[PDB]
């Protein structure tokens, strides 16, 4: 059972979710995406949208991570291209201070030093947004258009057990 | 014919060449590499070694780059394993503002916004050293051994009409 990664022309994200972080055990999250969109966003998170976010994307059909924490701010492009219609699975994985990209059972990207542990400093609520992002486009670092014409199926995200709130079911579309 | 790429237990590089950043109009480098290695350094370059570095080596056998300048700062890996013992064509490309690496002919990482036109700021010399990094392995981002058992074979550097010096080739051993 598959959902539509875009609903409507409007940019918004399909789904929200919402995390405490103080409990999260889970820092990983897989899913299958299928699309012949080049181009768009396929999640956003925060702790803050102005001052900690993240966006895992495509752009030219290939993935894109676009961060910015205290830590650590890049735009970085890698793996294959995703945008040939078949389904792919992926994999993002927080672990240690390194967020790690595997594509089709292939380690594709490491970033390195971008994250460090829970500190009382960080706010402790992440969201979690897919299909779009949860501020306008123009305040990535490097803007895309955030529409993705693709369909997701067997999608886990982080730590279900740290799941404060999510955002209604019957606004997705089957594709 | 080949070289190799560690000459002894020292870590120095085995080769230095010194570009005139204000002729270059060859922003690429392209080679082969070989080894059974998963950790070391292939090449390294900088403007000063303490404001503008770069460095692209192996570390589990994978690609790795760190910069480290005023526009970026990171830590990236990315791309196949190279430690199989077969030859791999290698290409590193600035383009624009970004850094392109190219592994057998696939592009497997795109550094995007990490560098920007030459202004008169930026010390107009640029060295680039193999096999070796040209300050102390501790000042890296991220430390490895620098050391790589492997061979160089088809290797250009970047435009050699714009190269000051290169160092002598009768400390090169043949593989
Ligand atoms: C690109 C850049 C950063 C991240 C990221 N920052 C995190 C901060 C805290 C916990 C997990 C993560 C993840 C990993 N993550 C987030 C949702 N599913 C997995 C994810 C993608
Ligand atoms: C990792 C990170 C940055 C770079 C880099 N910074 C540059 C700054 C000015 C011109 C070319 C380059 C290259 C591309 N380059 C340098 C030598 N051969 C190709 C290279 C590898
Ligand atoms: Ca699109
Ligand atoms: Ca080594």
């Amino acid at each position: 059972p598959a959902v539509h990664l875009s609903n409507g022309p409007g940019q918004e994200p399909i789904a929200v979710m919402t995390f405490d972080l103080t409990k999260i055990t889970k820092t990983s999250s897989s899913f299958e995406v299928r699309t012949w969109d080049p181009e768009g966003v396929i999640f956003y998170g925060d702790t803050n949208p102005k001052d900690d976010w993240f966006m895992l994307g495509l752009r030219d059909g290939r993935p894109e991570i676009q961060l910015h924490n205290h830590w650590a701010q890049l735009t970085v492009g890698a793996g294959p291209r995703l945008d040939d219609g078949r389904w792919h699975q992926v994999e993002v994985k927080m672990e240690g201070d390194s967020v790690l990209l595997e594509v089709d059972g292939e380690e594709v990207l490491r970033l390195r030093q971008v994250s460090g542990p829970l500190t009382s400093k960080r706010h402790p609520i992440m969201r979690i947004a897919l299909g779009g992002l949860l501020f306008p486009a123009s305040n990535l670092r490097l803007p895309l258009v955030p529409a993705l014409d693709g369909c997701l199926r067997r999608d886990s995200w982080l730590d279900k057990q740290a799941k404060i709130s999510a955002s209604a079911p019957t606004s997705l579309r089957s594709c």
